[PDB]
This record gives C-alpha cells, structure tokens and sequence, in this order.
C-alpha cells in the first residue's frame, strides 16, 4: 500500500511506523529514491532522515499533519549526505529538535549540509550514549562501524520487528554497494554484520534505496562487502 502525496511516497510498515520516500534526479543516475521512517510514539511523532530537499521535507511534515496530526518531537539523521540531511533547514523552520552523530555534524558544512542541533556520541561497543539521545522512545540508535560512510548510524524500533540500515544496507538482490565515494571499504563488511547482530530480532530490514527486505539483505550486503578488501 503505497500512498502518493505530491512527489513523495508513504508506505505503512507497522501500526505506528511508516516509510517516507523522496526522489532526486541525479544527472547520470536517474531519479534516485531515498527512504526514511516516521514513528508514532504515543502522542508524538519521531522522524528518521530528511528527504533530499527542504521542500520535500516540508511535505513530509505536511503528510504527518494530515495523516497523524501530532507534534513531531524530534528527528534523527543517519549520515551527512543529501538523501539523509538535505532537508535539515525545513525541520528547523518547523521547530523540530534534530539529532545526528557528532561526526555527521562535524562533516555537514563541507558536505553542503546544515548540521543537526544536537550531537549523538557512542560507546565503544557502538550503542548510543543515552544521555545524548534523550526522549528517543522506541528508537534504539547504533553505530555499527564505518561502512557506506565513516559516520553512518542505524536505528531499531523497539516493540516492532523493524531495523533501519540507511545507506549501509542494500537489498538481498542488489548488484552493487552503490556510492562508495565516502566509504570505508576495509571495514564495510564487519560494520554490516555488526548492524545485524545489534538488532537480532529485526525481521524487516528497511534501507535507503530499496523496499524493505528480510534479513537476507544483511547477509547479502556483508557478503558483497567481503569482496571489497
Ligand atoms: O554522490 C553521490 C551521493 C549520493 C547520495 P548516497 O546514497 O551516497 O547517500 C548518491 C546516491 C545515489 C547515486 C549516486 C550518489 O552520488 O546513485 C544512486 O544513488
Ligand atoms: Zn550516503
Ligand atoms: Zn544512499
């Protein structure tokens, strides 16, 4: 059940979880879809990733207003590329508290991104330091190691079977690992496996550029990344 809302697509994944999808014409690659998440936690809404642009991200907020009609308490963005952070200004214009890996905020200006307002830091084992992610409700934030980028982070949704790999994970039939321009090729495979081990009960793996898949997306992405070293 895809719902077309202007130029964006929304798909319900669970009673309190929806996937948002936006598109950007990349010259040389066609119109590239990017996915994020919208989660209702009681009387508030939590967002994972912006759309590619401010205008598209404002449209996500419009869809939330019409379809959920609860305040958006926070957004967390999963690395400093345009598909995930390109709409930061729209979140700030709306008064929404924003969070990203400290490293994503450090990298944002040179990537042409606007930094989030708050920085997440991570324990040695990858789990977010909880003091830096206050009021995250069911969102469980995990840094799996460098992969698609050095700053990529991932998010599980407690109380569901869903985990979000962002651009780290590709679907079980993907031919390649996509844009490796900022990737850590040596560590990618281990980081993909660490994501899987952090969320062992997640049977629905959501990712940036493909429809949700089974855990075969993780095993396949890791096996593909094995070839990178
Ligand atoms: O420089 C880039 C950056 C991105 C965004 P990201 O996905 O790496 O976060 C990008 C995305 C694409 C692509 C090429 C790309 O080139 O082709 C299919 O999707
Ligand atoms: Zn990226
Ligand atoms: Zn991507």
């Amino acid at each position: 059940g895809d719902q077309r809302f202007g130029d964006l697509v929304f798909r319900q994944l669970a009673p309190n979880v929806w996937q948002h999808t936006s598109y950007l014409d990349m010259p040389g690659f066609g119109a590239v879809a990017s996915n994020g998440l919208i989660v209702r936690d009681g009387g508030r809404v939590l967002v994972v990733d912006t759309a590619w642009t401010d205008d598209q991200t404002a449209q996500i907020l419009n869809w939330i207003k019409q379809e959920i009609n609860l305040p958006v308490a926070l957004a967390v963005v999963t690395h400093a590329h345009q598909d995930k952070m390109g709409g930061m200004d729209a979140l700030h214009a709306a008064g929404i508290a924003t969070y990203a890996n400290a490293l994503s905020n450090q990298l944002a200006p040179q990537e042409g991104m606007v930094a989030a307002q708050h920085s997440l830091t991570f324990a040695a084992n990858g789990w977010v330091e909880p003091a830096t992610a206050p009021n995250f409700g069911p969102l469980k934030v995990f840094y799996p190691g460098p992969g698609h980028t050095s700053d990529n982070i991932t998010v599980g949704i407690d109380g569901t079977d869903i985990a979000f790999g962002g651009c780290l994970i590709k679907d079980s039939k993907a031919k390649s690992l996509g844009n490796l321009g900022d990737a850590d090729t040596e560590h990618y495979a281990a980081s993909a496996r660490a994501f899987g081990a952090a969320f062992p009960k997640a049977s629905m793996i959501v990712m940036s550029h493909s429809a949700p898949d089974s855990r075969a997306a993780i095993t396949h992405t890791a096996r593909m990344a094995d070839k990178l070293r």
